[PDB]
DNA sequence: CCGACGCGCGCATCAGC
DNA sequence: GCTGATGCGCC
DNA sequence: GTCGG
């Protein structure tokens, strides 16, 4: 809480920007001055003192002083309490709706969830899943949750076929304590970038089979976006569900893809600016050489994670400690 | 001053032919 | 019927 | 909104 109270207004209006706005560059603007803030070892007692950080300006050092002198900032009060903003705000909460859905719903008069229960013909099928498990969709899931999960997935993974490879990434890969929802990135040795795609329907199908996942979001050929639930032991309050989503990446390019989706995020960026201080260039598919020129090669081949820390010649740095 | 800003990706849906 | 654009949720 | 060519 050292400037909780400005990254809180800094967040807030940022989501109004994505949202009401539609101003994604100021809702990454307004994060990103959230992001240096949270982490400044200070109390912050001037926009001035803060205007000095990289992404706080006039503008966010202004309504510091603002929030500094007075404990409210006038745009975030008006704003808060207007019904046609707040509620498109609020109805973009729904997975499905975002700033679209939520502007034209809030023009026919859907304000609330309960709108929606009144309106689910005028939902697609994402916004329906959404908007049903609305509160499961915004609790956190515990690392411990997250094992049990990893264990279902992995066991039926395998009981398709020994040979497919399946990596749970995200934070949870890291170590988190909590998780948002579960990325599972899958392979199969008979999937290349030169290649066939029957493999992903086969693994959501079993996962469906001992009722593990429970809807689906959306579905094709290489990713998989939906809903899931740990079993209960019949006696006890039933597990929320959980947003899952299985990627499947040819082998050739999968542990890039491990990598990437692993992270974490700004790791990354670090990792790929220092990782052509070197010379090969990476992305989320490859990692390939460039020239005195610029373009790229062709892809040399990584079949172990580490072989991106052969080709850059970083030494080991394990999931736990890829913070930055 | 004025454009860049993830030199972003797979899938579902819409506008349009 | 099709293509291309736009909406969406994410590491 | 903030940065930088
Ligand atoms: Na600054
Ligand atoms: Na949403």
């Amino acid at each position: 809480t050292l400037n909780g109270g400005i990254t809180d207004m800094l967040t807030e209006l940022a989501n109004f920007e994505k949202n009401v706005s539609q101003a994604i560059h100021k809702y990454n603007a307004y994060r990103k001055a959230a992001s240096v803030i949270a982490k400044y070892p200070h109390k912050i007692k001037s926009g001035a003192e803060a205007k000095k950080l990289p992404g706080v300006g006039t503008k966010i050092a202004e309504k510091i002083d603002e929030f500094l002198a007075t404990g409210k900032l006038r745009k975030l009060e008006k704003i808060r309490q207007d019904d046609t903003s707040s509620s498109i705000n609020f109805l973009t909460r729904v997975s499905g709706i975002g700033p679209s859905a939520a502007r034209k719903f809030v023009d026919e008069g859907i304000k609330t969830l309960e709108d929606l229960r009144k309106n689910e013909d005028k939902l697609n099928h994402h916004q329906r899943i959404g908007l049903k498990y609305f509160g499961d969709f915004e609790k956190r899931i515990p690392r411990e949750e997250m094992l049990q999960m990893q264990d279902i997935v992995l066991n039926e993974v395998k009981k398709v076929d020994s040979e497919y490879i399946a990596t749970v990434c995200g934070s949870f890969r890291r170590g988190a304590e909590s998780s948002g929802d579960m990325d599972v990135l899958l392979t199969h040795p008979s999937f290349t970038s030169e290649s066939q795609p029957k493999l992903l329907h086969q693994v959501v199908e079993q996962l469906q089979k001992v009722h593990f996942i429970t809807d689906t979001l959306s579905k094709g050929e290489t990713k998989f976006m939906g809903v899931c639930q740990l079993p209960s032991k019949n006696d006890e309050k039933e597990y929320p569900h959980r947003r899952i989503d299985i990627r499947l990446i040819p082998k050739d390019q999968y542990y890039c893809g491990v990598l990437y989706f692993t992270g974490s995020d700004i790791f990354n960026k670090n990792m790929r600016a220092h990782a052509l201080e070197k010379g090969f260039t990476i992305n989320e598919y490859t990692i390939r050489p460039l020239g005195v020129t610029g373009v790229a090669g062709e892809p040399l081949p990584v079949d172990s994670e580490k072989d991106i820390f052969d080709y850059i010649q970083w030494k080991y740095r394990e999931p736990k400690d890829r913070s930055e």
